[PDB]
């Protein structure tokens, strides 16, 4: 389930990250225009990039930070404001977070592992709600 599926992530956080994030500007080329340091670089050279690892981990390591302290896949609603403050997220819309989890939500479907992929894309619902509440367009 849900928790197990944190463990599992966690477990190969960078890969995960890389993985997620890849899938997730595969399915919608133009979020990649919220990237301009990967644009025009391969999966290959992606991965070769620190700036590549090390933003995909962080972000990553917070999803599952907030993944983690939700309570039946309902999130916390200051986990929420922190993502809507943040600097780096300004002029995005719940749009892009959704895009992300259809995104997550298929790569784990497709990948063979036994995620709980019905309880992420409710996180994912859950997460979205809250990012309107605390002000996000
Ligand atoms: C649950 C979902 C998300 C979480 C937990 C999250 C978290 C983070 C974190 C921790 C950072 C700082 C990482 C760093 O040091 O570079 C970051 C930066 C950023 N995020 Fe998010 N993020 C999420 C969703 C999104 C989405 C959907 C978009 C746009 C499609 C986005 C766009 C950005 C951008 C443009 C930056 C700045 C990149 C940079 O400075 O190099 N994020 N995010
Ligand atoms: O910028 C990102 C990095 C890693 C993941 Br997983 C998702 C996004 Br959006």
């Amino acid at each position: 389930g849900f928790k197990q599926d944190i463990a599992t992530l966690r477990g190969d956080l960078r890969t995960y990250a890389q993985d997620i994030f890849l899938a997730f500007l595969n399915k919608y080329p133009d979020e990649k225009r919220n990237f301009k340091n990967y644009v025009g670089k391969s999966d290959q050279e992606l991965k070769s990039m620190a700036k590549f690892g090390d933003h995909t981990e962080k972000v990553f390591n917070l999803m599952m930070e907030v993944a983690d302290r939700a309570t039946d896949c309902v999130p916390l609603a200051s986990d929420a404001s922190t993502l809507v403050q943040m600097k780096q997220h300004s002029g995005l819309t719940t749009g892009n977070f959704e895009k992300l989890f259809v995104a997550l939500v298929e790569y784990m479907r497709a990948s063979g592992q036994s995620f709980d992929s019905q309880s992420w894309d409710r996180f994912g619902k859950n997460l979205v709600s809250a990012l309107s509440s605390a002000g996000m367009k």
